[PDB]
């Protein structure tokens, strides 16, 4: 959020990215997919980037 | 908070650790360095943890 640091969105990105490409969490819908990682606190930016990466 | 999953809160509890073994945070006084880990988001639970891990 706009009054966080890099440091500490940079972990939650980088786990959303292994999130993303395990094969249990691959069998869900992807709207399923980002939902998930929504509840995870995940930001709209943060899903994109995680899916680029993945 | 209480609906993420450990796959994430680990992570960023695991970040929250290596910010409060920093020298400079060391040096800020105990409720400076769990106001800012509130206002990056993690919950007084895993504050709590990352200070029992640290
Ligand atoms: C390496 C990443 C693989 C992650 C693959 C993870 C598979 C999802 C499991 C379902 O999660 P949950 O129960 O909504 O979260 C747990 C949070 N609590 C149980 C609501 C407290």
């Amino acid at each position: 959020g706009p009054l966080g640091s890099p440091e500490f969105r940079e972990p939650l990105i980088a786990t959303a990215v292994k999130f993303l490409q395990n094969s249990r969490v691959r069998q869900s819908p992807l709207a399923t997919r980002r939902a998930f990682l929504k509840k995870k606190g995940l930001t709209d930016e943060e899903i994109d980037l995680a899916f680029q990466q993945s």
